[PDB]
C-alpha cells in the first residue's frame, strides 16, 4: 500500500519554522521533511480563514464555486468531496483533528438522508471518515457533540466543567486565581494540564492509534493529521511556555506610512479588537513567545510520530504533506488575525515528502512554482492511482513537480478569495451582504486584490516585499493593473459547474461530430429532407466508425 | 386556493402568435390571455436550447451556476429546484409533459438515495412531481421509461412498434408506403392519428385530469403544461396539416452581407444540416406551414382547456402563465434550430393573466421591461406567500410588474449563455471542452455575445433590428462594447453560490456586529488583554442588546 499522511496546522505562519528562515525557533524535525523532499515558496491558501480555506482544501475547489465562504457556513449537500475522489479509487480519507466542517442539514433533510446514518455523518464530516473530529475551540457552554478530548482528560484525572478550557487552556495563579488562556496576558502562563496530556500530544498519539489500527484494516489511506495549534488559546504547557521570550521575537512588519489614506477594507480590519492590542509591543512580546512554544511542541511530537512512523516501516511507503490553512499577522501591517492576502496570512508552509523512488531527483530542493492549497485533492488523486476529475477538481497535480527534477509548470497567475459580509467592515464600506467581495491575484511578483466598490489594492512584492506600498491607485502601475484585472476577468469566467459529465466523455465520438451527425446514433433525426439524405450520412457514420 | 398554471410549448417562435403580430396565424385563446393579462416584449431565456433553458426555468439559476449546460447532461443532485421552494410554502409543483430532465444518478448514488424512492423519483424529476412525464421525442429505439402516450395509443386501438412514431409523428401515403415525420419533406403529410389522439390533444386532456384530481387533494398547486409541438418531429394530424400553405409564410429575415467575413462561432451553425436545409426556400414552404399548424391546434386546445377551467370556477383563481423555452429560426439567419442568440431563438413569448384584483390596473397592457425566464421561479414562490430566497433565486419576481400599474424596475441588463462544446463548432473553432463559452448580453438596444478566444458580436437593435450587421469588430462601437463587456465582467462576479445561508441570518446581529463584538456572544474571546476588557465589551453588548 502507498499512504498519504496530511498534516496540518491551523494558523501557522511559513516564516515561523526554521527551514524558512527563522533565526531563533529551531524546527528540526519538519525541517527535516524538507531535507528529503521539496519545499514550497509560493503556496497560496484560497481564502485565509479556517473555514472557507478548509472547504476549498476538502474539495480542491473555489470558494466561488463551493460557496462555503465564512466561518460555520455549511457546505452544500452534494458538493463532491476528497473523500469521494479518494473513495473511487479505493483510498480511505480519514480525519484526526480539526476540519472545521458544518453539516448542511436543511439540504440533508430534503434529500432524507439522516444525518446520523453513515452516509449522513460522512457528508455532515465533509467526505471524512472521522477517527477523531475535534476543531479544538470549545468555549463553555458550545453546543456539539463532546470532544473525545473531554473524556480524555477525565479519564486521565483531570475533571471540570469544561476539561478542554480549564486544563488545557487555562493556567492557575501562584495563589490559586483562575488565568483564562483565552486572555492574552497570559500567553506566558504554563496551561495545568501536564504537556503529555496537552491537545498537541493527544492528537499526535491518535494519529499513531490510527496507523496501527489502519495497517491490518488493509486499505491504502490518506490521513489528516488535523492541529488545532499555533491557533489561540494562545498557551502552553510546560516545558513550552517559557522556552521563549521577548528576545526572540522578530520584529514586526509594519509602517506609518502604510496606514496613511489606507484602502478602507484594510482600514476596518486595522480597527478590530484583536489588530488594535497586537499594535502594541508589551502584546506581541508576550503572545509570540507562547506562538513559539506551540510551534516548538508540534515539532518535538512530530519527531515522536516520525519514528513512531520508521519503527513500523511506514516511513517507506507513506507520502507526507505538511502545511497550513493560513497564518496570522501577529501584529504585522498592525493587524491581528489572518484577513486579506499580506503575505503573513495568504502565504503557507508547504513541505511534501514522497519517499518513493520517483521523488528522489528532487530531495532537498526548493520550488517557487506557483501553487494553491486546492492543488492538493488532485495531488492525492494522482498519488493514489487515480486521474484527478478536472471537471471538478479546479487545480493541478503538483507530483511533476516531485518527480520531475525540470518540469513545465503552466500556472501563470494563483487566487484567493475573502467574503467580508460577517465583518464590521460590511457595515463601515456600506456594503449589501452579497456585496462583499474580495479576490486576490498573484503572479509572483504583484498582488492585486479587487474590491467591489473600491479601488483594488496593489503591492509588488520585488521592489516593496514587505508590503508597505500600495500602488492600487497609482497611475504608474496601469500597465501592471490592466493585466492582473484582465487574469481576474478570465479567471471568473472559468468556471467548473459542469460537475456531471466529465470532459472524456465527449471524447470517443469526437470523429463523428468532426465529420458528421452524432444526434443519427440515437435515430434522432435533425433537419434532413427526406430518406435519401438520412441514409447517406448513416453510411458515412458507419464509414468513420470503421476508421476509428 | 390560489393556483398557477405554467404553460410552456416546446421551440415556439414569439412572433408566431397573432398578439405579437402575426397576420396570418390567429391564436385567439393565447391572445384572450394577452387582453386581461400582460404581455411581455423583451422576455430573454437563459440559454436558448432545451436542456439548460429548462434547467435554469426550473430552478431560477443561470446555467453558470447550476452546470447543466447542454441536452442531457444531469442536474446535480442537491442543486435547488422550483419545487423545493414552492413546497416549503405548501404549494405543489406537478408536471404535465416534458422537462429534459435527467437525473444525477451518480450523485444520487453517492448519497444512497434510492431512484425509486419518493425522493429520489422526485430528485430525478426536477423538483416536480410527475403526473405525466413526457419528453415528446420517442425515436426506435430510445431507451427510457415508455411514455403514458404509447399505452395511451395501445388502448385506444393504434398498435405499432412505435406508437409515438408510427402513428403520432408519421403519414402513410396514398400508396401505402411509410412517411416518417422525422423527414422534413412530409411535413405536409397529414399524421397517421385522429387529431383527438395527438400529442397535443392527449396532453391537453392530460392537464385536465390533473385539475379534477387536485381539486379534491386541496392543496394548491403550480402545474406545469409543458407542450413538445412546436418542436420537430414537424408533422401534425388532419386538419391541421393543410390548413395553411407557403402563401402564409412571412419572409426570412436573412441577408447575403452577413455570411461576408461572418463570426466564426455564426459561420460554424451555418454549416450544420439543418441549416444548410433551412437555407433552402422549398424547405420554408413546406415546413413552416406545418410549424404553423401545429401552434393553430395548441391555441384550439388551450381554447377546450380554458372553457375547463372556466366552467369549474379554476379561471378565478389560477394565474395562467404562457412562455416557451426558446424559439426556432425556421430559415432566418441562414440557420435552422435555435443556437446563438438572435431575437428568433433568445426572445421568447411571455404573457402572464392573473385573475386576482392586483392585476386589475395592468390587463391587456404591454410590458417592456427586461424579463428573463428565471424570474418565473421567485414570481411563482411570491404567488404563493413565500419571501423568494434571493440567496439561491438569482431573478426578480414579477408580481410589481403585474400588480403595478407603474413599479419601478431594476434590471438594466438581460443575460443567455450557451456551451457549444457538443457541436462541430468546438472541433471547427480549435477549442478545448472546457472552452466553447458564448454570453449574451442585452440591455434592450444593444446586444453583446462575447465568445471565448474570439471577437465579440454585437448587434444594435434599434438601428438595426434584423440583426444583420454585426458590430463587434467596428471601432464606433467601442464604447458600446465596453459598457456592455463591463456588465458581463460584473454578472459573472455576481455569484450566488452560497446556498446554505440567507442574507436574513445575517441580520439581527447588526446592531453588535456594528459597535461591537458577537464572537462573545458564544464565549469565543478574540484578541483581548484582560478579564476586564472582556468584561467591559460583554457590558456593551448587553446594552445592545437592551436598545434593540
Ligand atoms: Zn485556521
Ligand atoms: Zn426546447
Amino acid at each position: 500500500n502507498r499512504n498519504i499522511l496530511w498534516i496540518m496546522c491551523d494558523q501557522l505562519r511559513f516564516d515561523y519554522l526554521s527551514c524558512y528562515g527563522h533565526e531563533r525557533l529551531n524546527t528540526p524535525n519538519i525541517d527535516k521533511l524538507a531535507k528529503r523532499g521539496v519545499r514550497f515558496t509560493n503556496a497560496y491558501v484560497q481564502a485565509t480563514v479556517a473555514g472557507p480555506s478548509r472547504m476549498s482544501a476538502y474539495t480542491g475547489r473555489y470558494v466561488r464555486s463551493h460557496g462555503s465562504t465564512q466561518n460555520g457556513i455549511p457546505l452544500r449537500v452534494g458538493e463532491p468531496t476528497l473523500g469521494d475522489h479518494l473513495r473511487d479509487v479505493g483510498m480511505r480519507n480519514v480525519l484526526i483533528g480539526k476540519t472545521h466542517m458544518r453539516p448542511d442539514l436543511d439540504g440533508m433533510k430534503r434529500l432524507g438522508i439522516d444525518p446520523d446514518s453513515e452516509i449522513g455523518a460522512r457528508v455532515g464530516e465533509g467526505g471524512f471518515d472521522a477517527f477523531d473530529r475535534d476543531d479544538g475551540v470549545h468555549p463553555t457552554g458550545y453546543r456539539k457533540k463532546e470532544p473525545a478530548y473531554n473524556d480524555y482528560l477525565r479519564h486521565a484525572g483531570f475533571q471540570a466543567e469544561n476539561p478542554w478550557e480549564f486544563w488545557a487552556n487555562s493556567a492557575e495563579g501562584k495563589g490559586g486565581e483562575n488565568q483564562s488562556g483565552w486572555l492574552l496576558t497570559h500567553a506566558d502562563k504554563p496551561a495545568r494540564v501536564p504537556e503529555e496530556h496537552s491537545e498537541t500530544a493527544y492528537m499526535t498519539r491518535r494519529a499513531m492509534e490510527f496507523m496501527e489500527a489502519a495497517e491490518k484494516d488493509g486499505r491504502p489511506w490518506c490521513a489528516h493529521l488535523s492541529y488545532i495549534k499555533p491557533h489561540w488559546p494562545y498557551i502552553v504547557p510546560a516545558p513550552y511556555h517559557d522556552m521563549f521570550g521577548p528576545d526572540d521575537v522578530k520584529p514586526a512588519v509594519r509602517s506609518d506610512e502604510e496606514l496613511k489614506a489606507a484602502h478602507p477594507l484594510f482600514k476596518a480590519m486595522t480597527e478590530e479588537v484583536y489588530s488594535r492590542n497586537f499594535a502594541r509591543d508589551e502584546v506581541r512580546e508576550k503572545v509570540i513567545p507562547a506562538y513559539m512554544g506551540l510551534i516548538k511542541q508540534i515539532d518535538d511530537q512530530l519527531g515522536q510520530l516520525f519514528a513512531f512512523m520508521q519503527e513500523r516501516g511506514l516511513d517507506e511507503n507513506t507520502m507526507i504533506v505538511f502545511t497550513a490553512d493560513h497564518g496570522d499577522y501577529l501584529g504585522d501591517h498592525w493587524m491581528g488575525e489572518k484577513y486579506l492576502f499580506y503575505e503573513a496570512a495568504a502565504k503557507v508552509p508547504l513541505i511534501i515528502y514522497d519517499p518513493s523512488d520517483k521523488a528522489d531527483a528532487t530531495r532537498g530542493t526548493v520550488s517557487d512554482a506557483l501553487v494553491e492549497m486546492i492543488d492538493l485533492a488532485p495531488t492525492f488523486v494522482d498519488y493514489a492511482g487515480g486521474v484527478p476529475p478536472m471537471h471538478i477538481l479546479e487545480g493541478k497535480s503538483l507530483l511533476p513537480l516531485l518527480h520531475d527534477d525540470d518540469s513545465s509548470w503552466d500556472r501563470q497567475y494563483v487566487f484567493s478569495e475573502l467574503d467580508y459580509s460577517n465583518l464590521p467592515a460590511r457595515l463601515k464600506l456600506g456594503r449589501d451582504i452579497q456585496d462583499c467581495r474580495a479576490t486576490m491575484v498573484f503572479d509572483g511578483r504583484y498582488k492585486l486584490v479587487e474590491v467591489m466598490g473600491f479601488a483594488p489594492i496593489l503591492f509588488d512584492l520585488e521592489v516593496d516585499p514587505d508590503e508597505l506600498k500600495d500602488l492600487g491607485r497609482d497611475p504608474s502601475a496601469e500597465e501592471v493593473r490592466q493585466r492582473l484585472t484582465s487574469a481576474l476577468d478570465a479567471w471568473h469566467r472559468n468556471t467548473r459547474q459542469r460537475i456531471t459529465k466529465s470532459d472524456a466523455a465527449y471524447r470517443a465520438l469526437d470523429p463523428v461530430l468532426r465529420e458528421s451527425d452524432p444526434d443519427l446514433m440515437a435515430g434522432v433525426i435533425i433537419g434532413y429532407w427526406d430518406e435519401d439524405e438520412v441514409e447517406a450520412e448513416k453510411r458515412r457514420i458507419a464509414r468513420i466508425l470503421g476508421e476509428n
